[PDB]
């Protein structure tokens, strides 16, 4: 059975409340350890304390920088951004965790949670995971986004890890 992992969302430090995720471990079994062992903080480091720093309406929240907290980071387990492992699942609606990166074969530690059918990212984003509970929390956080991204809050993975 694919592994769940959650995170706890805040809001300038009040809670949300809890999402949970399936990943995909039976179609990209790479990408998918990557996010699991980052949401569990096994090898040290991880998503825990880190922020959505960019949240586009009708289309994502993109978070995963836990480095430089901006985009500009993030880091994978593997110890170098990694190749795309494979394009077999497509961006089908809303709850799709696939990953960010700047191009082909740069994979890191940044993703996106789509709000959306975001069927334009198909064979450019590695589609891994989806929501499983806790989509109106996604729903919620993607109010405080703006044009270009821009949030109006502080939203962070106040903690995470992986469920039995």
């Amino acid at each position: 059975v694919n592994p769940t992992v959650f995170f706890d969302i805040a809001v300038d430090g009040e809670p949300l409340g809890r999402v949970s995720f399936e990943l995909f471990a039976d179609k990209v079994p790479k990408t998918a350890e990557n996010f699991r062992a980052l949401s569990t903080g096994e090898k040290g480091f991880g998503y825990k304390g880190s922020c959505f720093h960019r949240i586009i309406p009708g289309f994502m929240c993109q978070g995963g920088d836990f480095t430089r907290h901006n985009g500009t980071g993030g880091k994978s387990i593997y110890g170098e951004k990694f190749e795309d492992e494979n394009f077999i699942l497509k961006h089908t609606g809303p709850g799709i965790l696939t990953m960010a990166n700047a191009g082909p074969n740069t994979n890191g530690s940044q993703f996106f949670i789509c709000t959306a059918k975001t069927e334009w990212l198909d064979g450019k984003h590695v589609v891994f995971g989806k929501v499983k509970e806790g989509m109106n929390i996604v729903e919620a956080m993607e109010r405080f986004g703006s044009r270009n991204g821009k949030t109006s809050k502080k939203i962070t993975i106040a903690d995470c890890g992986q469920l039995e």
